């Protein structure tokens, strides 16, 4: 056996925003009552793109943690570059705690890597009161009612779409993957097409916003984001379900009362359904020597549903419900916000990510940020992740028919 206290770090990349249950006071009630694994849970400090290559650095160094946040999306890429510890044997004990979905993502090959965190399905997050002002009475449902409505609100100054060139690679991919995949295993090879109808619908939906001058052009990471939302001019727009807190945060209240959560309207081909931004897993590192305690510990954190909640997350665990914390129905016209992303969740398209795709993500954002000022279309934004995919997958070595 191990010895009377094993050590066991874990690194995250979870917000710890004011009003947030910390992940380390989560972490700090798992240390009081078992002395015989602890655990240091530290946010890594930087930018989100970064973390994995972080690990990289570290897993070579030999001074990676135990645990780590990885995103579905990039699990593939960090199996394949050698990163994660087979867990297969102890994931299995605690598959019952989560959904099968989300638990399938820590899989590859029918082998476990760690285990699902939370689910990133997009919908809508709009300023009801403002809305009305603009006699926009129900959230459209086709993209020409939309297209409309939005060019209603932009010439009054309002806008009720945003464009984010710096998330085009998580929730650009996410709104055109909701109606088919990218990327497919055909026994010795992978076949891709990034080209696909959602793809081409979500390319003219924001097309003809950007157009029109209908959308806004913030990164959704820059303050000119935060301060359209606090000026009272962005009213509407999608976003990943684990915003919300982000997202009142960045409001500085403005609009608290009047803001609603809708499920995406049939403007991306997505034909009812939706899709994918972000969204992780927590793995299990190559040279951990201790998976079995790192797992048992993982499922504990995993499974405080209201504490993961309250960092925004829309939990893969099933062990109780997610409620919607009294805050956040405040702000949004108390409606159960947590709800309708359960909804979305239950909506959303699978969609498999190849290995490398961080480097498709890097060219889409490139690519998307120059559809602002007209000097690139959106449509690009597909063409060039379809030659970036396969020139990847190429560079891991992999075939590509
Ligand atoms: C999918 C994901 O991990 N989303 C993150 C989100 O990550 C994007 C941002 O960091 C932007 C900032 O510009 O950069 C994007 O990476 C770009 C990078 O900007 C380019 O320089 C480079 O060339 O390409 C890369 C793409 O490879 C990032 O993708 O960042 C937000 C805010 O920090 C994160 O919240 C979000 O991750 C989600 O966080 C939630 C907690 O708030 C949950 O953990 C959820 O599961 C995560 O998916
Ligand atoms: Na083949
Ligand atoms: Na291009
Ligand atoms: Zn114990
Ligand atoms: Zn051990």
């Amino acid at each position: 056996d191990d010895g009377g206290v094993v050590n066991i770090t874990y690194m995250h990349r979870l917000p710890d925003s004011e009003g947030m249950t910390l992940v380390n006071d989560i972490v700090a009630k798992w240390n009081k009552q078992h002395p015989d694994i602890q655990v240091k849970a530290t946010k890594f400090d930087g930018k989100a793109s970064d973390m994995i290559k972080k690990l990289e650095t570290d897993v070579k160094s030999g001074e990676a943690p135990d645990l780590a946040q990885v995103g579905y999306a990039e699990l593939p890429e960090v199996f394949t570059k050698g990163l994660l510890q087979d867990v297969t044997q102890y994931a299995e004990q605690y598959k019952n705690d989560f959904a099968s979905g989300p638990y399938s993502l820590v899989q590859v090959g029918g082998k476990a890597y760690g285990l699902p965190q939370d689910t990133g399905p997009l919908v809508y997050f709009y300023n009801k009161a403002e809305f009305e002002k603009l006699g926009i009475t129900e959230i459209p449902q086709t993209a020409d009612e939309f297209i409309a409505a939005a060019k209603t609100a932009a010439a009054a100054g309002k806008y009720i779409m945003s464009y984010q060139p710096d998330e085009a690679g998580n929730m650009i991919s996410g709104l055109a993957g909701a109606s088919g995949g990218w990327y497919k295993v055909k026994g010795d090879s992978w076949v891709v097409n990034t080209e696909t109808d959602g793809s081409k619908a979500t390319a003219d939906f924001y097309q003809q916003l950007l157009d029109a001058k209908a959308a806004t052009t913030n990164p959704r990471w820059d303050p000119s984001f935060d301060a359209s939302i606090k000026d009272g001019s962005l009213i509407g727009t999608v976003a990943a379900a684990w915003e919300a807190p982000l997202f009142m945060t960045s409001s500085g209240g403005t609009g608290s009362g009047e803001w609603q959560v809708a499920q995406l309207g049939d403007w991306f081909g997505n034909a009812g359904k939706t899709g994918p931004d972000g969204g992780s897993a927590v793995a299990v590192l190559k040279n951990s020597k201790h998976p079995k305690e790192a797992m048992e510990f993982l499922d504990w954190f995993n499974t405080q549903v209201p504490d993961l909640v309250s960092q925004g997350l829309v939990p893969a665990a099933t062990t109780e419900d997610a409620e919607t914390p009294s805050e956040w129905s405040t702000f949004f016209g108390g409606q159960d916000i947590m709800k309708e992303f359960k909804t979305a969740n239950n909506n959303m398209g699978d969609f498999t990510y190849m290995p490398g795709f961080s480097a498709v993500a890097a060219k889409m954002n490139e690519t998307a940020a120059k559809a602002t000022d007209g000097s690139g279309k959106v449509a690009d934004i597909f063409s060039d992740a379809q030659t970036t995919s396969v020139d990847t997958l190429k560079n891991f070595g992999l075939s590509v028919s």
